[PDB]
């Protein structure tokens, strides 16, 4: 027997949320969607995130309450992340992620969201991506932090 | 800011394998799908599990080459996980998980796949349930551990 | 012959930010006892420089800070009971933003905070009916970033 | 202010089997000793009663068996590069199955394995360009799980 091994982490940022989540798919993680209520005129409010490397493995974070979703923005990543951001302010009295905005070595997406709040900085060391994310959520994402590997 | 929590983890049993996953929904994880090469009677050969707790929260495991599956075994969890089991034997090169069985406080489901190898158990401390699960993979599941919180 | 998983305690944090290197210490037995060391003095302002951990002689942990320093200043700390909470500020210093202020609390007591009172406020607090039993973070030259390991009492 | 994210290191293991209570020690500087206490004697059987891991006298931590125990066999190992692997061997013992035997191993030197050479074997390998800084497992009376902390060298 040759012992497993577990990825390195990063974070998480925020705040204590109701249940904890974890999603590190095999493949890349490559489409994020990320659903509010509101409206970009009256301001976007973060109700969850969906990440997924593909039609099989996908996770949704938040958007466990009622709250029906008005808007939603489908982001394509196509190269290697290596680092997120965003804002966390409270939100109906929870302090969550707000916004929030994906770096790769190429290009940067976002941010998408509110504009107000406390930023927060998810980075890994040199020579590493981001392979997954955990975090905290309930109705909505309270705290996030990644998983990292060599590229 | 209120420190954000992470849940315990049992395991991982098995071997080191090329890739980390990991997958721990917010709503009960309750269906699996278990897919194999092979047939019933010519032994059947574990290829790949697909754990979900709805359409939106899903991850499979293994399953990355291209081995065509040939039989499916889908898996209706009603109730909290409390323990899993299996065997670990050799197959095409690498030790991997060959069966697998889940119990929970009323019934058990399974053991599914081979009948040989070195059997493995995971269990959690007392007043707990399964929430998730994580390992290695690559082509086959070649490591598998899980995340456990209070019932 | 048999693989009998193991269990790793559940973890609350950390908080702070990024620093030099990883450490963790999750001894077998309860903490007790904590040192904290730091440069200025109380009169004045506080520098929390280094955080020494332990449960017994050959039981401990010294993170941040361990180079040359001249007078420092110190303060120990004789844990009673399960801590539950822990707190403080995390603000910048020499260009490093590390904790500058910690507070740990048990039922039977409350020790701090020891530092300077001023920078973001932090909080680690566990899920009720559990205790801390160790503490693991990022730390070099100064305690960076700090979270909890807990399990039900 | 600003959080920004702490890291944790990445782990291998844990190996071995459900034990008492969870531990962990990663020390911010280099591991550099390896003690290791056993009942019995070398000419005969040695059971592996404990491992006391340190980089220096005020990082360290002691786990499995701490309680009474006569006179004791003893292995003080003194590791001089970067542990690249563990292993040993896991095999019953007054009712628990155990870490019964361990070797460390480094780029300069093989340490081990000590102990007693029966039961089955585990290994604790890294990816390639890495090295171990920590250790973590569960123990009670005696050292029952390990799994190694490790980063890029
Ligand atoms: C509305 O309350 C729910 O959602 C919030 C936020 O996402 C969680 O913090 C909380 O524990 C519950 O799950
Ligand atoms: C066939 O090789 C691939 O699949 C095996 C098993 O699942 C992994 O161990 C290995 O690293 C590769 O990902």
């Amino acid at each position: 027997q040759l012992a497993a091994h577990s990825d390195a982490r990063s974070g998480p940022v925020g705040s204590n949320g109701g249940q904890f989540w974890s999603f590190r798919p095999v493949r890349p993680l490559n489409k994020i969607v990320l659903s509010f209520s509101g409206s970009p005129d009256q301001t976007l409010n973060l109700i969850s995130i969906t990440f997924s490397s593909n039609p099989t493995d996908i996770i949704t974070v938040g958007g466990v309450g009622p709250e029906p979703l008005t808007y939603t923005e489908t982001v394509n990543i196509d190269g290697d992340i290596i680092e997120i951001s965003g804002m966390i302010a409270n939100y109906k009295g929870y302090n969550v992620i707000r916004s929030i905005k994906f770096t790769t070595n190429k290009k940067e997406y976002g941010p998408y969201g509110a504009n107000a709040g406390t930023p927060f900085n998810i980075k890994i060391p040199d020579g590493n991506k981001i392979v997954g994310f955990f975090g905290n959520s309930g109705w909505y994402v309270d705290a996030i932090g990644a998983y990292y590997t060599a590229k």
